[PDB]
């Protein structure tokens, strides 16, 4: 086995570091206290191909793989988990179900503007009553003449208040199944954000991740044409959980990254300041948090890459499923981060509890992820599934 | 051998509950986005002699004991872990040196309108470079005629932009120790907000108990009378150690509270939510984590309630000292907070990540008690201190 990286993927990953320092760090504090979305480091980050990474030239991507999609979202989530998102979701929830489960049509008109940055992406899977359930969900799609009419709500959809283009599940089949029992069958659908009958709700009022434009998506009538349909009929629902596979692992970097920026900046805090007439990493037990930390950080790290490689061999034909990696990697990750972004704020003392040190925003930033694109006990679920069978 | 509540201790029980879901619930919510101080709260709270509970009828207090306090604390901070941050200050760290090594003129110049809420108590030891180390600080003191001068400041002190009585911590004596090792003497002194050259810097944006006051201290030739020495001069360091022994109970309360609002709002939570066909509270991971977590507070209960109680002992006479229980109680007080918690909100799922429901603000509110007043490092050296003596 190797566990190094190509000379390659060395300086990929020294390009999104310095990027995240110089543009993205300075702007940190001010996209966390304000909500405020970074409509400029999005086009930024367009214009250096990053909305496109592992997508490859043929559809308008960047060419690169997986994994430097992977250490983007970790590079850019040392210092903003916003921002960090951001690119997670464009890119895994609404470019990558677009690229697996697209017509050469539809690859060609959204895919290059996806990647380009023009257009930015979002995923509706969630309802209020039912985002954790498949039969739950209401939103329906009706058939009229040569358009789909769409009716429905969508909660907690990222990009939402500034995305152009969303990927929509709405129930289309109302089938029955083998024990006789009514089933609802979904389906996938490309709604764009000058369709008629749709609207972006009010941004939402989160703990953090706040930059991040979170919004309801609502569909009072929303006809769209014919072929907006994304794959299969009545499989829209499995295009939505393999989607979350993959968007899994993007969040798995994210609390990776968060927990790495957080071990950053309490090495460097414990190094200047002094307690007791000592550094702060002088005392034993700084030593201790800070190694054992580092440790469990490096474990979740080699989760997440395991998980992003699984999913680029699935991509380039090797027949093999990664939903267990992203599962392992996002239940580890997550709550690495929530660990320790907890106990390194514990060592700047009272300093961490001020704005003054973004260890305040990392904590507030990690929550999210045992969260949001499925909660670890999701993920535990999806592990014991596979597991006990 | 008795672990029930008396029968007026069964009643302030009820007196704070009833009070702290009527009148102190509906504004925890400004307190904290806004960074409101809820005036009108302690302007209630003063009226019902809230705020002299354990003290005695002879200073202007109520006639209650500190097991009532410490249930005050622990039932406002149930609603508003801000509220019980200014009840527990002003009552522990100001109210309380005072009277406890308080002469009789001082007893009866500051203690009455402190009992009866017309002034607000503060306190201050922190410096910026001397936290934890608070036997190295650099506020002097020095005498002139019959008056002291003060210059210095003191950090992160809870109800300074409101409060009327500041108790200060001064280097008076520079001395020698048994080898030859200068060493720096500290006297503690009763300041009033009226005193030349003393003025109250601007709030602190903390992550947590964001409507409570806490600001910076700044003495420039603070001229106080001679009689606002308090205590014996020279001593004003284990007068400091002293007076955080009774407060660490207090933030021990208040970390309990906010545990205990966590799980009512909780239970509440996961018995109407239905997701998967039936309320959220039929999972046997629902269970399993309540359960646990109510046990866990249970037993910081009675070790914030152990607490109270040897001080009470000791200042009922007994010389007993009770700095062991009052650090085993913030310990794990603080600690089991946090820990429910962040369980707590990844209960609710998503939604507990918006402002909507109290968990964001309660695990936020958390974070603080395992740092201010002495972190858990500094408890454990007091628990350790005497055990491994």
């Amino acid at each position: 086995m190797d566990f190094t990286l190509s000379k390659q993927q060395q300086m990929v990953q020294k390009m999104y570091r310095e990027f995240a320092e110089n543009e993205v760090k300075p702007l940190a504090k001010k996209v966390d206290a304000e909500e405020y979305f970074p409509k400029e480091t999005v086009e930024k980050m367009g214009k250096l191909g990053m909305m496109g990474i592992y997508f490859p030239t043929s559809v308008g991507g960047a060419g690169g793989d997986v994994l430097s999609y992977v250490m983007a979202v970790e590079e850019l989530s040392k210092v903003c988990g916003t921002t960090g998102v951001i690119v997670s979701a464009h890119t895994s929830l609404c470019a990558a179900p677009i690229y697996e489960n697209g017509t050469p049509e539809q690859k060609e008109k959204y895919l290059p503007k996806l990647c380009s940055g023009e257009w930015l992406g979002a995923f509706g899977l969630t309802e209020p009553g039912a985002g954790t359930d498949a039969q739950g969900q209401q939103t329906t799609a009706v058939e009229d003449g040569d358009y789909w009419v769409l009716n429905g709500s969508k909660i907690f959809i990222t990009n939402a208040g500034y995305a152009d283009v969303f990927i929509v599940i709405a129930v289309t089949d109302k089938v029955l199944d083998k024990k006789g029992r009514p089933t609802k069958l979904c389906s996938a659908f490309i709604v764009e954000r000058t369709d008629p009958g749709f609207s972006v709700g009010k941004a939402e009022d989160k703990m953090g991740i706040r930059g991040s434009s979170t919004c309801e998506l609502i569909f009072e009538d929303c006809r769209i044409p014919k072929d907006r349909m994304l794959g299969v009929r009545g499989k829209g629902f499995q295009l939505a959980m393999a989607t979350l596979d993959g968007g899994r692992i993007g969040i798995a970097s994210q609390a990776l990254g968060i927990a790495e920026g957080a071990l950053q900046e309490t090495v460097a805090y414990v190094k200047e300041r002094k307690q007791f007439g000592r550094s702060i990493s002088a005392f034993q037990n700084t030593q201790f948090e800070l190694a054992e930390m580092k440790a469990r950080i490096e474990a979740a790290k080699y989760l997440v890459y395991a998980a992003a490689l699984k999913k680029q061999e699935a991509m380039n034909g090797a027949k093999v499923r990664y939903s267990v990696e992203a599962a392992q990697a996002k239940l580890i990750a997550a709550r690495t981060a929530s660990d320790v972004t907890r106990r390194c704020l514990q060592l700047f003392g009272g300093y961490g509890y001020t704005r003054d040190y973004p260890i305040e925003r990392m904590m507030r930033d990690a929550k999210i992820t045992e969260i949001y694109e499925g909660t670890s006990e999701v993920q535990m679920m999806v592990i014991s599934g596979a597991l006990l069978k």
